[PDB]
């Protein structure tokens, strides 16, 4: 999988941190993993 928060480029490499996801910025340029910025229900963020 991908780092904690870095580009993925094609979108089809999965953050291989729990909860986190690969997201893009823009159309297609600025993807990379996220945690969710769920501050009321993060997951691994600690």
């Amino acid at each position: 999988c991908v780092r904690l928060h870095e580009s993925c480029l094609g979108q089809q490499v999965p953050c291989c941190d729990p909860c986190a996801t690969c997201y893009c910025r823009f159309f297609n340029a600025f993807c990379y993993c996220r945690k969710l910025g769920t501050a009321m229900n993060p997951c691994s963020r600690t």
